[PDB]
């Protein structure tokens, strides 16, 4: 499984997963009105919001995490 690391205007980083993880992830962290930090990556399991800036998202397939 292939999953978006990280994205710039300039295009996507990928990494093949670690094995046994089977899940692509990205994540919000809200700062301002205007802007959130972003992170992508591979994951075993879908990660929990720990705070109440994140959000997050999981899928299965190739780079689906853009």
């Amino acid at each position: 499984l292939t999953c978006v690391t990280s994205k710039s205007i300039f295009g996507i980083t990928t990494e093949n997963c670690p094995d046994g993880q089977n899940l692509c992830f990205k994540k919000w962290y809200y700062i301002v009105p205007r802007y959130s930090d972003i992170t992508w990556g591979c994951a075993a399991t879908c990660p929990k919001p720990t705070n109440v800036r994140e959000t997050i998202r999981c899928c299965e397939t190739d780079k689906c995490n853009e």
